[PDB]
Formats: structure tokens, C-alpha cells, sequence
């Protein structure tokens, strides 16, 4: 410890180097503890990631291999950039801790999703979604998981993809907390296609517009209740497409029509009394009616989402066609000890 030292933030102990003053807690969980930090050498506030038990298991070494090599190798605005990356032990041997530097944010989508919606902000924080989206499709990076937590937004209205969900790998399938933002195709396993995350965007959108969250519930029967309710019983041509088990189950279900869009997002919930006001709810909600699918045939792409009346007021070919980051590695399997040296070999090598 001479170009380190340690500080208790949130029932956590940080050991970072003495560039890195008055750190502050600001967040943790399900796995990860971050605070908030101001950079000396840079004069700049950063955040602090501490990875939470990177070698308690291979499921824990292989996402923390794959979150600082992509988070390294990208270079987007829409998508968190590693500022820096460090360890306070000195060998391969003594080596357990491991500190991702980042740019600070001024709030996680979680709040902001909670504030009362502008067209302007609502149609630009989406915008930056598609954007990030696009940028990770372009290099194979299919999320399946975005949701408001793993997203953060600056004072400005600039936007930010903090996680990189299954990546590269194929597919369909997580093992650990929040769901609700899942597509169909991944709850009933049908296999996904790039349109998997324009649904997550959907749910996020419907969520801007409700306050509240569109498919809640205790586990997924409860959140597949939730979506037929609300969008009607899906075509007999996608319950085809379902494998004989879960079609059994699905085509037991009790036959919904669903609410229209115009019941399920009502004027209501939009600003009112001005004539662009008025063309504006009713391009959120056809945005909404096209991404808002159960059908992934039927789903609107990120390219065409992009293109929307809704959107495409932001489009910039220099954010929206910058081009894809290239490249042990994103899909082999290593033992812990194995996972531990590629991780410590990314921390030295930066
Ligand atoms: C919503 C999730 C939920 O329960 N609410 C919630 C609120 C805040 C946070 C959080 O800690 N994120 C946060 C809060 C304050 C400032 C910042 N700024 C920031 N800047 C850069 C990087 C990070 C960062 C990196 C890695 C992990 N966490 C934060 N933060 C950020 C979390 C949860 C549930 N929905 C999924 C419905």
C-alpha cells in the first residue's frame, strides 16, 4: 500500500489508489458494490465499481472476463467506457480484487423512468437506447437483458448502457432477479433473433409513459398472465413455432383479445391541449404498438425503430453508423484458476 489506501464506503472496503478522494457510496447488488469518487490526476469525478466474488464460481469469472474485455474494447457514447482498471494485490498469486473506473452518471434509469415525460427527453433517451443497441448488434452483442437498472443518464439527457447482458453467447438462457423486461422468445425458449432487445425498449417506453412497471409478477406464469391479458393471446402460427410442453401450457391458457394500444397508453398518460402534443402521443404509441410484439416475425428492428416519425428526429449518421468494435474468447469454458489468470492478464495489460 504506498500508491493505495483503504476507506469503508457502504459496508465495503475499497482499497484504490490515493488519485481516487472522497469517495461516496452510491450503489450494490445483485452482484457488485460502486461509489462515487473524484479522480486528482484527472480532476474529474469518476464511479468505482468493486467486483462482488469474481472467482466464487465460473458463471461470476466468465461475466467479469467479459464485461472488462468489452467494456475495453468499445468505444461508444451511448455505452459506459473504462476510464481505468486496477488491482491493490502485487502477484497472480495474491491477486482477489478487481476495480473498473468509469465516468460518473447523474442517475440510473430507475429514477428518471419515474419522472413525469417531455416528448423531447423521452424520444432522446430512447434514441441513445437504439443507438447503444445498434452499436452492440454490429459486433454480435445480443443483450436479452436490458433493463432501466443497467442503464444511467447524465444532468444533460446523455445516456448510457452499463452491462453487455449474454453477450455472445447462444442462448437464451440466465441463472441467479428482475425479469420483467425479458421477450417472450427468451421466457419460452424459442431462440432469439437482434429484435430480442426492441421488446426490453418497449417495456422501458411503456414504462415512461405508465409509471408503472407493463408485466410485473412473482415469476414468469405470473408475468406471461400479465402479457396476454394486455396484448391478447398470440397467433395460432407463433404457438406453432412453440416446442409440444410449453405450447400445452400456453394454448391452455384462457383466450384474450387484448387491449388496444389506445386503451393501454390513453391520452391520459401524454401531455395535452397543444396540436404537437396531439401528434405526439399518437407516434409514441404507434412506436409502441410496433415494439410492444409478442410475434419477434412481427417485432419492428432497431434500424427501423430508428427510422420511426418518433425517433428519427435525433438521427445522426455519425451516432447511429459509427462502425462495430472488432474482437478465451466469448464462449469457451475455463476453470476458475483458468478464468482468475485471463482476468488478471486483462487488469495488468490496459
Ligand atoms: C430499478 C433499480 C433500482 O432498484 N433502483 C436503482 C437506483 C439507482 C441505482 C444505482 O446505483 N445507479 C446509480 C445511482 C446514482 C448515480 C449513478 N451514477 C453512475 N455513474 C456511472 C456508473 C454507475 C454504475 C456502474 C455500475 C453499477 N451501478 C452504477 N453509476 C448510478 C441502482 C438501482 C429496477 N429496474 C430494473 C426496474
Amino acid at each position: 500500500d504506498n500508491q493505495f489506501y483503504s476507506v469503508e464506503v457502504g459496508d465495503s472496503t475499497f482499497t484504490v489508489l490515493k488519485r481516487y478522494q472522497n469517495l461516496k457510496p452510491i450503489g450494490s447488488g445483485a452482484q457488485g458494490i460502486v461509489c462515487a469518487a473524484y479522480d486528482a490526476v484527472l480532476d474529474r469525478n469518476v464511479a468505482i465499481k468493486k467486483l462482488s466474488r469474481p472467482f466464487q464460481n465460473q458463471t461470476h469469472a466468465k461475466r467479469a472476463y467479459r464485461e472488462l474485455v468489452l467494456m475495453k474494447c468499445v468505444n461508444h457514447k451511448n455505452i459506459i467506457s473504462l476510464l481505468n482498471v486496477f488491482t491493490p494485490q502485487k502477484t497472480l498469486e495474491e491477486f482477489q480484487d478487481v476495480y473498473l473506473v468509469m465516468e460518473l452518471m447523474d442517475a440510473n434509469l430507475c429514477q428518471v423512468i419515474q419522472m413525469e415525460l417531455d416528448h423531447e427527453r423521452m424520444s432522446y433517451l430512447l434514441y441513445q437506447m437504439l443507438c447503444g443497441i445498434k452499436h452492440l448488434h454490429s459486433a454480435g452483442i445480443i443483450h436479452r437483458d436490458l433493463k432501466p437498472s443497467n442503464i444511467v443518464v447524465k444532468s444533460d439527457c446523455t445516456l448510457k448502457i452499463l452491462d453487455f447482458g449474454l453477450a455472445r453467447t447462444a442462448g437464451t438462457s440466465f441463472m441467479m432477479v428482475t425479469r420483467y423486461y425479458r421477450a417472450p422468445e427468451v421466457i419460452l425458449g424459442m431462440g432469439y433473433k437482434e429484435n430480442v432487445d426492441i421488446w426490453s425498449v418497449g417495456c422501458i417506453m411503456g414504462e415512461m409513459v405508465r409509471h408503472k412497471i407493463l408485466f410485473p409478477g412473482r415469476d414468469y406464469i405470473d408475468q406471461w398472465n400479465k402479457v396476454i391479458e394486455q396484448l391478447g393471446t398470440p397467433c395460432p402460427e407463433f404457438m406453432k413455432k412453440l416446442q409440444p410442453t410449453v405450447r400445452n401450457y400456453v394454448e391452455n391458457r384462457p383466450k384474450y383479445a387484448g387491449l388496444t394500444f389506445p386503451k393501454l397508453f390513453p391520452d391520459s398518460l401524454f401531455p395535452a391541449d397543444s396540436e404537437h402534443n396531439k401528434l405526439k402521443a399518437s407516434q409514441a404509441r404507434d412506436l409502441l404498438s410496433k415494439m410492444l410484439v409478442i410475434d419477434p416475425a412481427k417485432r419492428i428492428s432497431v434500424d427501423d425503430a430508428l427510422q420511426h416519425p418518433y425517433i428519427n428526429v435525433w438521427y445522426d449518421p455519425a451516432e447511429v453508423e459509427a462502425p462495430p468494435p472488432q474482437i478465451q474468447l466469448d464462449e469457451r469454458e475455463h476453470t476458475i484458476e483458468e478464468w482468475k489468470e485471463l482476468i488478471y492478464k486483462e487488469v495488468m495489460n490496459s
